């Protein structure tokens, strides 16, 4: 039926669980005193490389194959150099395998020392999609790699599911996931497991107001990228939802909720003061989500609310500006 | 025998337990790497108001009694704005008692609007400690109240303790706590009760080099408080140890490690960045010194090793400042 099932997830799940952290199910009274609701925060930002995406990464890694002639990548390939180039490498470390992440001339030099302190090797292009796309190709290639996108691979979006095996396990009463959209590939992995498991349990996806391609798709019923770059603080979810995600949300995600900039820099301040957890404005999507007028049209039911903290790769300086 | 002993934590426990959080024990394998040691993480900076400080306030507040005929406290009265007079705020709010905090007139309005935020109540004084104490005094008797030493309060003490029964229960084969020491409240109330329930488990303070009296009292054998107030970055550890947290201290605790200015900021930095937890930077202090060269050198058989993070209370601004 879609691109994953329930079965691609568990055999996510237990291809990386030797090398992934079971992140803590954390609380907050304030949070509980202040919504309405029964939160709890499942604590990717503490996951190896500072982000869920390991659990797509790896998944990758471990079950990709570069070729019908070859069964084991060589070498892995991203256009992404953030949380998922991070973690892309790191699973390729693990492997024992290179990792290249190719880059445009522009990006600011901070970009390109970052990826070569993480451990990735950079392979330069023009900033043209003909161009990015002329290079990895060439890069997988020559080199016999898997090229693994952020989003839209298979493999990633069954690892990113697996934070809903843990979740359920880890809150038995839970009502409601509440996580942050992107490029979808955590929202559709994390709704196809739970509603395999236990679709009475409500998915919601949390997205900036200013990159709002989820919530318009959902409301036209068909994939509605952004036409522009957009412009959020939320650096971790400027990709539009894909060909692979798409249908999984359209049929499996319960609701979106948008939030403005105002919206998820309180949220992100919020945790940061009163729960001493160092999100990236990213993760504090999910949360302004939940603080947000349009989330009390949610039913007095929906009380178990578990939202993903999705990472915590932020910097210090970058704040410092927005604070 | 002390001003408490473990009678009085078991006691604090069952005072406490059904307002406080049972903080989660956290790991990290890269400290794991920086250190050699599989550390345990005591995550206090979860705690209500954002220390551990909850703990022996409300301890104090439900077994104090003000001078007056009612038993029972009618305010709390504190000189802090800090960590432990927003632990005492918050232990009047659950005892539904207004708090009152004493403040020099001459008091920036930052400060004011800070402390009306977590809820205390101010009485003015004039900025001398003479009409600070007389204030209080007054404030106190006329509302039935009563005042909570910082970490010499007996019930203060024994509050603290409570750390160490949950981290004995969270992390059954630990082999030492590392705790920060300031006033000693904490640090004598974890050795009661670690000495008393598994006196094999080594207790280990740490301090700022730069506020050494911990460190220089055990090294002579007497208490020899700081000579001028301190200065550090690791605020909440400004207190000299006092009579009452030394003797404790002199006899239950192990062995005291010193750090400096630059090994505080460097594992506040390392602990923000690694491990995503916002620890003030007096809780460095312990982080510090299981990075420090004077505890590499400890026996490896002290393999496991718990770290009180005790606070998460940090101004963005002053972060920004250094
Ligand atoms: O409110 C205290 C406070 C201090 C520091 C931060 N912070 C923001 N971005 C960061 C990156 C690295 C380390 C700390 C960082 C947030 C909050
Ligand atoms: C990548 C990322 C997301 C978004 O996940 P998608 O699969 O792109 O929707 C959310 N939070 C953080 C911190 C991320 O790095
Ligand atoms: C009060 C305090 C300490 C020191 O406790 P003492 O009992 O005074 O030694 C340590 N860390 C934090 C965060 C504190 O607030
Ligand atoms: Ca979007
Ligand atoms: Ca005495
Ligand atoms: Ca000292
Ligand atoms: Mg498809």
């Amino acid at each position: 039926q879609y691109d994953i099932s329930f079965a691609d997830v568990e055999k996510a799940h237990i291809n990386i669980r030797d090398s992934i952290h079971l992140t803590p199910v954390l609380t907050s009274s304030i949070l509980n005193q202040l919504t309405g609701r029964n939160l709890f925060f499942k604590c990717e930002l503490f996951q190896k490389t500072g982000s869920f995406k390991i659990r797509g990464a790896l998944n990758a890694v471990r079950s990709l194959v570069p070729d019908a002639l070859e069964r084991k990548p060589k070498a892995v390939v991203t256009h992404s150099s953030g949380n998922h180039g991070q973690a892309l490498t790191y699973a390729a470390k693990l492997e024992g395998i290179p990792a290249y992440i190719v880059v445009p001339q522009t990006a600011p030099d901070c970009k390109k020392l970052a990826i070569q302190a993480y451990g990735a090797s950079i392979v330069y292009c023009e900033p043209s999609d003909e161009s990015r796309e002329n290079v990895a190709k060439r890069v997988t290639e020559e080199t016999e790699g898997i090229m693994v996108h952020p989003n839209q691979e298979p493999a990633v979006i069954a690892g990113q599911g697996t934070i809903a095996l843990e979740v359920l396990n880890q809150v038995p009463l839970v009502d409601a996931l509440v996580v942050p959209v992107g490029g979808g590939g955590m929202l559709a992995g994390i709704a196809i497991t739970v509603k395999a498991l236990k679709p009475s349990v409500k998915v919601y996806a949390a997205e900036p107001s200013n990159a709002d391609d989820c919530y318009q798709s959902k409301l036209k019923g068909k994939l509605m990228p952004n036409l522009y770059p957009p412009e959020t603080i939320a650096d971790g979810v400027k990709s539009s939802i894909g060909l692979n995600t798409w249908p999984i949300i359209r049929d499996l995600v319960d609701d979106i909720f948008t939030v403005t900039e105002d919206e998820i820099k309180c949220a992100t301040q919020l945790v940061w003061e009163r729960m001493k957890l160092l999100i990236e404005p990213t993760a504090g999507v999910g949360v302004a989500a939940v603080l947000s007028q349009h989330f009390q049209t949610v039913s007095p039911e929906v009380k178990n609310i578990c939202i993903v903290l999705s990472g915590g790769n932020v910097d210090l300086t970058s704040s410092i500006t927005w604070v």
